[PDB]
């Protein structure tokens, strides 16, 4: 028996209004953790608000779409709990208008496009970004982040940024978002389709 904790901390973010935020939080715990997310002390709850669990409900992602700017700013917090203990990590969201993107702001210029591969073969997802600095690239699988360490050297993700699967599962089937980040702020890319077969 362990008290929690964190393996995934959300950070701060500054998104794009229309546009998506995801945070994630991720803890371990004997026995496993719960993950909650309060916003300014609040249960969430919109038709703009989703949360989806992982790893069995030790792991959480909040995501907003579409990004509204006065009611969405604001700090949202992530508790996870065992039998043993409880702890708490909070993180601010910004979210900004056009008329205020900074130059550099990420681009998505080559975003992933729809595939569908034999159950034997290969996939790679395509997210080619731009911005000052260069972006990080992450991806998103119906909503959830998807870890390449994870994987058993299955997927990787590439220096050009694009996700390589391998050995497809039906498992692999699923809409893929590329986030690009940056000290700008976050854009995703469109949805793209993978189809297995």
């Amino acid at each position: 028996d362990s008290k929690p904790v964190f393996v995934k901390v959300p950070e701060d973010q500054t998104g794009l209004s229309g546009g998506v935020a995801s945070f994630v939080c991720q803890a371990t715990g004997e026995p496993k953790p719960r993950i909650t997310w309060m916003k300014k002390g609040k249960k969430v709850s919109s038709q703009r608000f989703e949360v989806i669990e992982f790893d069995d409900g030790a792991g959480s992602v909040l995501r907003i779409q579409p990004l509204r700017v006065q009611r969405d700013e604001a700090i949202y917090e992530c508790t996870a709990t065992n039998s043993l203990g409880e702890i708490n990590t909070s993180a601010k969201l910004s979210v900004l208008e056009e008329d205020q993107l900074p130059s550099g702001f990420p681009t998505i210029d080559m975003g992933p496009q729809l595939k569908v591969v034999e159950k034997g073969r290969t996939a790679t997802m395509l997210c080619a970004a731009g911005g000052n600095p260069d972006p990080e690239i992450s991806w998103f699988k119906d909503f959830l982040p998807v870890d390449p360490a994870a994987s058993n050297g299955r997927i990787k993700q590439l220096r050009s940024g694009a996700l390589q699967i391998e050995s497809s599962e039906e498992s692999d089937q699923g809409k893929y978002e590329c986030v690009a980040t940056n000290s700008a702020g976050t854009r995703y890319s469109a949805p793209a389709n993978l189809y297995v077969r």
